[PDB]
């Protein structure tokens, strides 16, 4: 509950979709699709869990603590 929405916050990023995560907060999509593109965390924003189950491989090489939800202290 406590973390991101739920379409977008649980299941994929995307620019357009990665607002309803962020909804708004820039001015032009312009300004934002470049700004992420160098500031962003991974630069991408637009990559749906279908394309996302494709590519990277995050948990393939990474292990995760044993946390129960949220934990942000």
């Amino acid at each position: 509950d406590i973390s991101e929405s739920l379409r977008q916050g649980g299941g994929k990023l995307n620019f357009d979709e990665l607002r309803q995560d962020l909804k708004g907060k820039g001015h032009t999509d312009a300004e934002i699709e470049a700004i992420f593109t160098k500031y962003d965390q991974d630069g991408d924003q637009e990559l749906t869990e279908h394309e996302h189950q494709q590519m990277r491989d995050d948990l393939e090489k990474e292990r995760e603590d044993l946390d129960l939800d949220h934990s942000s202290l």
